[PDB]
């Protein structure tokens, strides 16, 4: 899981819960 708020790019997604945007999961 990830938390919400921080670092993630929408190539890769492996969140906790929600949609990855240029730099926020």
């Amino acid at each position: 899981c990830k938390a919400a708020g921080k670092p993630c790019s929408r190539i890769a997604y492996n969140c906790c819960t929600g949609s990855c945007r240029s730099g926020k999961c």
